[PDB]
């Protein structure tokens, strides 16, 4: 059984939790339930931390008070289809490995399942650990609650003695770094420095050894990741948000300034030996864009290349850690901005960017965003109940699997079906330009290695390398971005018949260029 | 927002509730939960209450941390038909009234329906109150989240000018008194002295006026009538239980000593 | 109505019949219900056969003291999607065409239905008899109860005044040869001696008419093939699966002497003239693994090449019909020691296998066949009834129709939801490697022409055509079984893997060659 610990001792020393704690709504909650100071307390002095104490990060940690939102969080919904490839005629992407051959993501790139096995699904996928990590068998796949309880009651380690990443099978990849997790967990919260720049008081950065950092991290999407545990107020975490909105002063709706101000953030920065240290952001409202866009967003998390000159952009380099925060048609300008793209193509050998899950920044803008919608709305909204005390479903899924609440409430016109078919009006619509999207840029890229044997000239085939970029940047904004143009749809349509204009352009302009060959 | 208290300095006065609270589950969650001791603390000695503090008795104060368990508690059952009467030749005693003629019973006698409604159906009830309440409207009888917010939320009093049991319709009966409400609240725990003895320190006892009694009653089945809200140890709070179990020896299993 | 008779008078000269009738469980049931025997009791000696007696082969020579297993057998699947053809992109091989090309596989291969369809769409396949037969008309296709009766009840020949294999219609091929049938019927076991060798008794062997065969046959999988008519105890009659397990001494399990003795076989022989004559295999146990692995296998049933000197292996060859008993990494040694190959790829030229549902050599190995669970637990489980006498359903289809009883009576821990969740883990991560290996497949395949037009050597064209026997063996295990690899997720896993390494091996040797040649 737990026993409070005097707050008012913490307080002498805790400025910063004391302003949170003694004013918001777990002013309450003891210290007990989250940290072990006991010799902490023995040995700290007002600016050495001696003794660390113990922070439980587990999620069971607010579960013990907030079980009904702990129950939704944690549930599986089996219709979200498991290691779903995206990569095949029925998913998202069926010229997926043509497009983005050079790419880690051409090992493996599934479809996303529910929350509870952010981490673990991290952990095992083809692309990040070259196959070190496993299930302990097929069956755990299914183990939602367990994946909770932590990654490592789940998984097996294949090398436990080294810590290198390497292959253990040989069509996987070893694209994970230390800046992944930032977007899996918060584990690491009080040991990673902001950005995960280099830092004395921090245990793991951008340049940790990855299998190592794995290791010591245990549970997705942590409870304060989007609420404060001293306050219980509406927060962030996840330092490439913050960097974005407030660092480089965005804001949270780079697009409206009026409600940038409205629904703001307050960066509030941590110290260690009273150097800056870690950062979190207060939300002026409870605002799911902004939380959700600690994750569900463009970033690079990654290694690189310059623009400028083609050098390696590594690590140890910002840029490693970086959020665009850029819609799709201001991203090339945001990586011109930062001089960077990710990878070659393995055929047409063209700078190409690559685009990760951009819901945020393509919700932005849209009829819904607009009139004050936010994603909570639709995929974590307020549980109906003829007799109960209403409280916010954490579910995080699509709609269809709660209509009544995410859409009918406000769309009071339509039944269920005609909700069902306007969204599948829309993605059928933005499949389709999706689909011959590709069509156009598979086209292109077959013509390469044509136009290369033919001995059509490097300044022809680098144009057809530059309207590569815009063509795969256009289309692949669309198969990252997961509600397969619901949130955005006019922005998808223009963008894809971008893409297919740019594909057809450098087809013209290789396929002319092979004949004059030819004819010569 | 909640702001804590000094449970310690409470201690200093209230050693039972100390030994209680500081050993079992609930040993951090803060008085200030339930109770607004502010000024009682300002005046009060070990010796003197001084000004009494409100404890909290609404189910709302536990549902903050227990949410699922008060969210299955207060789900009605729309399948348990409500209002059903069982002297029916479709229900429990087709012969009833022939049976039960002499007794307040004849007047009216349902099946139970979900726990939430057990306060208010015990007001409403043809037997109880001579028909004195009512829900507000008969669309009311569907709400039991309203009737656990409180009793008086949902129903109506044909006199508040009066307090006398008294029949207001005809086919009523007055057989509601104070004794009834110990199966149907604990919002009177601290205003009631056990098995409703006169004692000079309860607002109500066995003799008192039940409509007056009735009025100051709120909440169905408080969550405390199971768990102490002290040490959340599992009790029971019934005078007339603990005085059979205990008071008269007959144990908690009679048939059974060695359980 | 039936007339019993002296089955005293029989076993005077049938000792064999006597020791296993008399014995077994069918010791009661007398020999009427399934010989005429009457003009050749009279006209027999002990070593010669005189007038031959009718034998029934229909399933309702069975069905009428075992209508319950009869019932649950014909039964017809209705979800399971008739005439479907894999290669398309919404089926198990959407590049199978291409892959293929060269064999007459590329003319029609649909999905596998109900049992009760075997024999009919054997017959009428595309690949088969060159559109011969048909159905009597396209309403026929739903008749499982008429298929049972008797194939030519519900087909059409096109030309009953011919019976030399052709082409009906252009897009047809001529596939099928005597041995396909022994997977479809026994209605032809006493009158084809064992492996379909040459045999004075045998009326049909490997190298028969095979239309002419195909008109004396009726009934899908006779309820004989796995049950002793005479003893009623457990049985194989495949005559390839005996010569695997028996002649060459592979034991029923290969990798396990242990359980291989233990759950054995003992091969009987049948003689005419005192000569062998056809064999089967009484099992010690009930084992449906191996009673289904007579069908469910890897297997040659049609001529081919050898890969010694690419001369022509022909139906009267042994190795035509032949069980290789082997898993997909010991597949390949397995061809070898037969010097066989199956047909010549269209495109490369590569001598290629074609391989065929191998769930039986699949399935070894894997966790459930290590726990000692066999196919009939899944696939045929026993009936759970209330009030009821229990017996085995025999609808062999998969679990997700009956998973109370193929897999959460041994999965407690889950719910049906949980177990088919499972399922589609594996399937869903076997079927996105099964894509990419054709990618790859596909790829290395296009570049063929390319290198040949460019001038590149045939040592080059040999060292890829090497390696794409191995990237299409280690590819088209996988879409050839059946289960999308939950036989066996790991083996699938590594061998789709070693197809794409094998397949990126040519790409990489055939792209710098052509590339070598167009510099020079
Ligand atoms: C000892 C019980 C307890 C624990 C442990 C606890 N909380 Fe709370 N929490 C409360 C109470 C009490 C409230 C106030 C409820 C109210 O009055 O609305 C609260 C309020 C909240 C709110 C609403 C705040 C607001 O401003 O509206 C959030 C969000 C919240 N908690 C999140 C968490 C998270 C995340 C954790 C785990 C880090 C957690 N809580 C741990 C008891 C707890
Ligand atoms: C910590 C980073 C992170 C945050 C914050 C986050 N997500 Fe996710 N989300 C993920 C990851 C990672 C997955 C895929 C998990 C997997 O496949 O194992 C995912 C999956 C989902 C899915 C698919 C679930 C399914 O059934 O397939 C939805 C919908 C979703 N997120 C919506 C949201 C919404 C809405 C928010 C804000 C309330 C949110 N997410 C916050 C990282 C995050
Ligand atoms: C900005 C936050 C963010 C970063 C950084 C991030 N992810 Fe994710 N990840 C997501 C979200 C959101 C999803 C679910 C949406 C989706 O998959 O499109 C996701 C889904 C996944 C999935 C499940 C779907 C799939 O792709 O197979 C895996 C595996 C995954 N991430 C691995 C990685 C690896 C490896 C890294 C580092 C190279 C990484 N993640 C970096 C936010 C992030
Ligand atoms: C991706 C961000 C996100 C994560 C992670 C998150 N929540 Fe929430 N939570 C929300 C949002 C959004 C709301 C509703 C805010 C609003 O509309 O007022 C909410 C509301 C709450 C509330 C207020 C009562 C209610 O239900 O409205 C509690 C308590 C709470 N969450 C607890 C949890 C616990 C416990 C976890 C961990 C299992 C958790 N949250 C994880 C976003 C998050
Ligand atoms: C107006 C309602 C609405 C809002 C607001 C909304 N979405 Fe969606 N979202 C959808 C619909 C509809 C789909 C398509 C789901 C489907 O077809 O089942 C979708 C799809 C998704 C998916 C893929 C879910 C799946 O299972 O395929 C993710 C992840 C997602 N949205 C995240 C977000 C995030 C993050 C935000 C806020 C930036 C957001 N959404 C805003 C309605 C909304
Ligand atoms: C501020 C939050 C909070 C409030 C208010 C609260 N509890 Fe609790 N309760 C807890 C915590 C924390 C635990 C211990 C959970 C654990 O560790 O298992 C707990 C435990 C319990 C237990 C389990 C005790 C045991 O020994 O197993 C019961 C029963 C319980 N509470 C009932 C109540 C009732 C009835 C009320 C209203 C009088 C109430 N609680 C008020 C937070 C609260
Ligand atoms: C405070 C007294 C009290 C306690 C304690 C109590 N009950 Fe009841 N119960 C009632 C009353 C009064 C009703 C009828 C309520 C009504 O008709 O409005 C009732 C109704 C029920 C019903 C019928 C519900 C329906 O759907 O019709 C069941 C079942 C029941 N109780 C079981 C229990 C069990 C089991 C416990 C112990 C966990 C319990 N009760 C504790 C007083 C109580
Ligand atoms: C020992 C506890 C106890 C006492 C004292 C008690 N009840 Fe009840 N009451 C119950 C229980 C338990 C139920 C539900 C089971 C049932 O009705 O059989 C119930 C059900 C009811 C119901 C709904 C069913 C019906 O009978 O119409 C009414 C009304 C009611 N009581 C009124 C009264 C009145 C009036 C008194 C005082 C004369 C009274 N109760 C005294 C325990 C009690
Ligand atoms: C005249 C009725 C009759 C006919 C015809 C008949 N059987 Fe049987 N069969 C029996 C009886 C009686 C048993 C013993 C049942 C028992 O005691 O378990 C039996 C037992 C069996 C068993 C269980 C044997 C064992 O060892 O467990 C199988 C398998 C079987 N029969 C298959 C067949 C097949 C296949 C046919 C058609 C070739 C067939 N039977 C024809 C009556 C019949
Ligand atoms: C005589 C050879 C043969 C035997 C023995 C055999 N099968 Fe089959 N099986 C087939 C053929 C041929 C088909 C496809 C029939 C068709 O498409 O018309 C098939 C189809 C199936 C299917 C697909 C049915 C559907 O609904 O699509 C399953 C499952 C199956 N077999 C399992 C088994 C199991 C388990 C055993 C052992 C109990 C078994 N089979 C024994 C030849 C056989
Ligand atoms: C070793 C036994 C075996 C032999 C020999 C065999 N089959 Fe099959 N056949 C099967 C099994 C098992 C299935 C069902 C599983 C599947 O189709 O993958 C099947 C399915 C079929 C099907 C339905 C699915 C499809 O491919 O369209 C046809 C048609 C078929 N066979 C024709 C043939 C022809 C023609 C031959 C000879 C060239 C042949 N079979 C030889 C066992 C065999
Ligand atoms: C592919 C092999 C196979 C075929 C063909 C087959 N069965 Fe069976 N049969 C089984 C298996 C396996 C069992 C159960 C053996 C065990 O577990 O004891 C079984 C059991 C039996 C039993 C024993 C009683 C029972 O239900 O367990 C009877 C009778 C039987 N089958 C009759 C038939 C009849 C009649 C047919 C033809 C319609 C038939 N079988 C076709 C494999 C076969
Ligand atoms: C542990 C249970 C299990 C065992 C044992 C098992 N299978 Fe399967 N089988 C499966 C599952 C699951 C599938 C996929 C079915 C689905 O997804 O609907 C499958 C698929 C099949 C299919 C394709 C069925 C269809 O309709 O698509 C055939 C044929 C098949 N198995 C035959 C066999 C044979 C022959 C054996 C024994 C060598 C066997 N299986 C052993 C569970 C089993
Ligand atoms: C006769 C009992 C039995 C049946 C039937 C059975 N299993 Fe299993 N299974 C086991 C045991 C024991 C293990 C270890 C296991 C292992 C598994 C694993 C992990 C395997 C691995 O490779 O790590 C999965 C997934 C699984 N079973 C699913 C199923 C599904 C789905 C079915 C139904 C098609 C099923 N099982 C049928 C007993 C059984
Ligand atoms: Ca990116
Ligand atoms: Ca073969």
């Amino acid at each position: 059984n737990l026993k409070p610990v005097d707050a008012m001792q913490c307080f002498d020393c805790h400025t910063q939790i004391e302003d949170m704690h003694t004013v918001g709504k777990h002013a309450t909650v003891n210290c007990v339930h989250c940290h072990d100071a006991t010799e902490h307390v023995e040995t700290a002095s007002s600016r050495r931390m001696g003794e660390r104490p113990v922070t439980r990060m587990d999620l069971e940690a607010c579960a013990t008070c907030h079980t009904a939102q702990f129950n939704s969080f944690v549930e599986v919904r089996h219709e979200s289809h498991p290691r779903l490839e995206k990569a095949t005629p029925t998913s998202r992407s069926p010229m997926f490995d043509k497009l983005i051959a050079g790419h880690g993501f051409a090992f493996e790139h599934a479809e996303p399942r529910s929350h509870a096995f952010m981490l673990v699904d991290h952990f095992v996928v083809d692309r990040a650990y070259g196959g070190r990590f496993q299930f302990k068998n097929w069956q755990k796949v299914t183990d939602g609650m367990g994946a909770v309880r932590g990654a490592w009651t789940v998984l097996t380690d294949a090398d436990p003695e080294s810590s290198d990443q390497r292959r253990f099978l040989s069509q996987t990849a070893t694209a994970a770094n230390p800046v992944c997790l930032n977007c899996k967990t918060q584990d690491h919260i009080l040991d990673w420095a902001y950005m995960g720049d280099e830092h004395e008081a921090a245990k793991w950065s951008r340049t940790s050894e990855v299998v190592e950092f794995a290791r010591d991290l245990n549970h997705p999407l942590n409870c304060f990741m989007c609420h404060d545990p001293h306050s219980a107020g509406p927060r962030v975490v996840r330092d490439g948000l913050i960097n974005a909105v407030v660092d480089r002063g965005l804001g949270t709706y780079p697009h409206d300034p009026v409600k940038s101000e409205q629904q703001g953030m307050t960066k509030v920065t941590f110290q260690r030996g009273r150097e800056d240290f870690r950062a979190i952001g207060l939300l002026d409202t409870a605002d799911s864009n902004v939380m959700c866009a600690q994750c569900h967003v463009e970033y690079n998390c990654n290694p690189g290349y310059q623009l400028s000159d083609g050098s390696r952009v590594g690590m140890d380099d910002r840029r490693a850690n970086h959020f665009f925060w850029a819609n799709v048609f201001d991203y090339k300008e945001a990586a011109q901005e930062i001089d960077f793209f990710d990878f070659r193509h393995a055929t047409t050998g063209a700078a190409l960017p690559k685009l990760q899950h951009p819901e945020a920044e393509t919700f932005w803008g849209s009829v819904h965003e607009r009139n004050g919608v936010a994603c909570a709305d639709c995929h974590m909204p307020k549980v109906q109940l003829e007799n109960g005390k209403v409280y916010t479903s954490h579910s995080q899924r699509t709609p269809r699997d709660m209509m009544g609440q995410a859409c009918l409430n406000c769309h009071a016109e339509w039944t269920e079906d005609q909700a069902l078919y306007a969204i599948d009006y829309i993605k059928n619509y933005t499949h389709g330009k999706i689909v011959k999207s590709e069509y156009w840029l598979a086209k292109m890229i077959d013509l390469f290695p044509v136009a290369k044997r033919a001995g059509v000239s490097e300044d022809v085939l680098n144009q057809a390398r530059e309207l590569h970029y815009d063509a795969h940047l256009y289309w692949e904004w669309w198969t990252a971005e997961n509600s397969v143009g619901f949130h955005n749809p006019d922005q998808a349509r223009e963008s894809l018949m971008t893409s297919i204009s740019k594909s057809k352009e450098a087809v013209s302009l290789l396929n002319d260029a092979i004949d004059a060959q030819v004819a010569s």
